[PDB]
């Protein structure tokens, strides 16, 4: 028997501080969790206490607060290496500055190997990009040897900016002869370690033949066996055990998201790297845990830069703004009412060029606001809610477009996808009982060839004028409808923008969630 | 035969100038309509034409705009004179200054008589109004005399501030006695004027014996016989036949509201006063009707005074702000909701809950003026210098409040709610008291507010006018079963404040108001 202990952080999302419990911006210190600070004293624990030891990153380490806006990686590079990750998936967000945004900062600072075994460079980045990223590594761990196969989600061309000389092969038909050549290269542990969502990882696990264990990300999958230590509701156990297609049992591992916990899971292996068994759970990082001195100290510094933007409040709210994934990407949540009506009052201000209706992908609400901080809203709060810097465009639709649109947005629902739309001046009312692509039972919007505003079924033959953000306007979250089918798009404000001018116009905000989604 | 034309108004409420066609501020001058100068053009074609006129008013002329804010009833006697009204009903709103409010400005410089049968004046009152209101008058009309019964709503004590030295008896027993009196005075011909509401009127026309028509206000009713000129749909035709209890036929007639239209009802009498045939209808004033150059002139005199209030824009608006008693009497109105954001806005700058009778709602705001919203414009949406007031309520209270809200819903009375921070469904098929199928509220006791079912158990917050929370509008619940009540900032204050604060308003009927 060998034992490993894997450790391991998915869809961190540039959470370098220790935050609140919703992963907001940390303000009664006594209640704060995550941070790598506190993270590098639970890895120091565990390397203390096990011989074998890897640290592993599942991707999205990108975009998510003002750590990332300021050091666009810069600050990725530095407290992993200051952690001494093992191996680091490439994820998404990684490529939300394209390759340049990667290969500066990250691939070329990191002192850990950057994986990807299904993403292939073709001509003028190719010959740059070189062994900068790798399509797995093995690694030295005591007396044996362990192999790390990397995988990025195939739709990253279309949730980020890789540009046109990057090639994403599907993970399955690109990890299978990888996993082989280390079969040959007599390394019997195999990890995949990669960021497709839970979904795709239980059918790597079922598929490839050889890995032993699958690390992932992308969905910001919670599983835990036993009671919970937080608010996060399990999705499975921990480990969760796929049977694979060639009659093993492999476990499959994420970690939720912004280092508020820590996966951690023991595997016995046999002489012939097979898994004996998995035990394990994801270690929660709250205030029993301190925050590493060195490394807290050396977060203060990087902090300075960070403290120059105004500490100035763009305004109040009275209830807690509900940006969370579980809510934005299942329900209606107010915190997308709230940008709705922004995205409305901005463009109704200066205005046919009437606009009653916003969509806008709950995947693209990336943080709460907390109301108990005296109610204060600051650009830092607003920043981590929206992060992407988009802008809210203007567009033109038939009403069979915004059918299809409202169609997709339940298409798969219950996966924790972001294409689930957060709306404003639409009333809209879904059957989860029906099959996809015919689940919208009710869709009435708000009228605008009228004197007095009313909800009136919307009418397939008809247009209307639309408010989104960029991403979706460019066919974004699979919404090749709206790219394809659109009459007209213009440029609007920076999103940012729209919602802090709007925060400061109210002074005091109280979005509700008031049946503008509802389920039969 | 005896023939009489009778010409009349009710329910003026202070529109002395021509007003857009919903009756609110003048803009475009080409289209607009009603007014005291083009009022007087067709009643001098009538009365050259006709032998036997009478102009009458069946009450309210006071409350409504600026004119009113400004010469507080004096404007009133003023152009009423000029008119040369026979004679005129006090209506409530002329008791909203109180007993002073409506005894030096109008009452002592009207040239015409005013009348009530059921108002009993007590002790100090008693001795200072003596005379400067009548029961009846008898008024010569040629060769004739015709006796004018005037009276008064019973509910006036809780619609306005009359005061306690007035005593309102019910209109049917109050007047029964005066028009015996005018019968052994041998007067044949009896009309009831006054302002009580359309279903008092046909009441009075089947109860009443020896009244031959009944000309009313109050429920600001459109009656007509054929295609109507305007907007306006009608109640029933013109006149309303009611069937007496003593066999006649009586004719029941109104002449909608704020001077859009003059009443024109033409009576054939026999020589013993009986009505052998009635027919007219209400004529629009519109454009194709001429103000009258001396009264325009005079208009214009006494609107310097009003002028000197600063048309400063308190914003704008990009929608038909719809504050029509059609709509907010009778269903959920894009104005209600506003007055009802600004209500929850002022008080949350936590209580997420509004209520807001619909007929404190007195005039809608055109958007085509540029969207232009100044002080003028809503004082004519909010008349009555009242407060937007804290309550705090038991459910059932709410539940109470809210099947009071359509218990006579259909006669466009002022009690159905407007709302804010609620979501009430109701089923008009059922039964008065349980009306109510749904009525979902906006919770507190939660970080983030949704709508949940209303608990008969619990306790809420709600922002509510003034006169509601006094118990105003048959709401006696709440006065009787509320648990707190905290007095808040003055309504238009409130509303200039938040339009001013929005810049750009666009309110929606969004449902928070549904029938099954
Ligand atoms: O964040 P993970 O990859 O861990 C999982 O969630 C993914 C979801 O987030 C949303 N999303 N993704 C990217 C993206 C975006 N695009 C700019 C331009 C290129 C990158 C940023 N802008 C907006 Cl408005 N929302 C975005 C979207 O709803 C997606 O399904
Ligand atoms: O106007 P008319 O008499 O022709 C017919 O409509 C009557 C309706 O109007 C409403 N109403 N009446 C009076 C009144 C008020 N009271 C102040 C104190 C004393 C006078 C003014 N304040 C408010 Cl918020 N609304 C009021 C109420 O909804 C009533 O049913
Ligand atoms: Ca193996
Ligand atoms: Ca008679
Ligand atoms: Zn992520
Ligand atoms: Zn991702
Ligand atoms: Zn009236
Ligand atoms: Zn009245």
């Amino acid at each position: 028997m060998w034992e490993l202990t894997i450790l391991h952080t998915n869809d961190v999302h540039s959470r370098l501080e220790q935050t609140s419990e919703d992963s907001s911006k940390c303000v009664d210190a006594s209640r704060c969790m995550g941070g790598v600070a506190r993270l590098f004293t639970k890895v120091q624990q565990i390397r203390r206490a096990e011989p074998n030891v890897l640290l592993l990153d599942a991707g999205d380490q990108y975009q998510g607060t003002i750590w990332f806006t300021v050091y666009k990686g810069a600050e990725v590079a530095h407290f992993m290496n200051a952690l001494r990750y093992d191996a680091m998936a490439l994820g998404n967000h990684e490529f939300d500055n394209g390759v340049e945004g990667l290969i500066e900062p990250l691939l070329k600072e990191a002192k850990f190997p950057i994986l990807s075994a299904n993403i292939k460079a073709k001509g003028p980045l190719a010959s740059q990009i070189s062994g900068l990223y790798l399509p797995y590594k093995v690694l030295p761990v005591g007396d044996e040897v362990v192999g790390i196969v990397g995988y990025t989600s195939k739709e990253t061309p279309f949730l980020s900016n890789p540009g046109t000389n990057l090639v994403f092969e599907d993970e399955i038909t690109a990890l299978q002869p990888e996993v082989d050549k280390l079969k040959t290269l007599n390394v019997n542990k195999i990890i995949a370690l990669g960021h497709s969502g839970f979904e795709m990882d239980k059918l790597i696990a079922q598929k490839v033949r050889g890995v032993d264990v699958v690390v992932g990300g992308h969905s910001n999958t919670f599983l835990y066996t036993g009671n919970p230590p937080s608010k996060e509701v399990p999705a499975g156990k921990y480990p969760f055990i796929v049977t694979s297609d060639d009659g093993r049992k492999v476990p499959v591992v994420q970690a939720y998201a912004f280092g508020k916990y820590l996966g951690y899971l023991k595997i016995e292996f046999d002489e012939r790297g097979n898994v004996i068994s998995s035990h394990g759970n994801p270690i929660l990082l709250d205030s029993s845990i301190p925050e590493d001195p060195s490394i807290k100290a050396d977060i203060n510094k990087w902090r300075i830069k960070l403290d120059d933007y105004s500490t100035q409040e763009l305004g109040k709210t009275i209830v807690y703004l509900d940006g969370s994934s579980q809510s934005c990407r299942f329900r209606e949540c107010n915190m997308g009412n709230l940008i709705c009506d922004a995205m409305i009052n901005n463009n109704l201000r200066h205005a046919w060029n009437h606009v009653s209706m916003c969509i806008l992908n709950g995947g693209g609400i990336r943080s709460p606001i907390d109301e108990r901080n005296d109610g204060t809203i600051t650009w830092e709060n607003l920043a981590a809610v929206l992060p992407f810097g988009g802008t809210f465009d203007l567009v033109q639709l038939k009403g069979s477009t915004l059918k299809k649109a409202f169609e997709h947005s339940v298409h798969r629902y219950g996966q924790s996808t972001g294409e689930f739309l957060q709306v404003g001046g639409i009333h809209v009312v879904y059957d989860l009982s029906r099959k996809p692509g015919d689940r919208v039972v009710k869709l009435d919007v708000l009228c605008t060839k009228c004197r007095v505003p009313s909800y009136d079924p919307l009418k397939m033959d008809e247009v209307y004028k639309v408010i989104l953000p960029n991403f979706l306007a460019n066919g974004g979250d699979g919404f090749q409808m709206i790219k394809d089918e659109l009459l007209r798009h213009d440029s609007g404000d920076q999103d940012i923008n729209v919602v802090s001018t709007y925060i400061s116009k109210m002074k005091v905000i109280y979005p509700a969630v008031e049946g503008r989604i509802k389920f039969s």
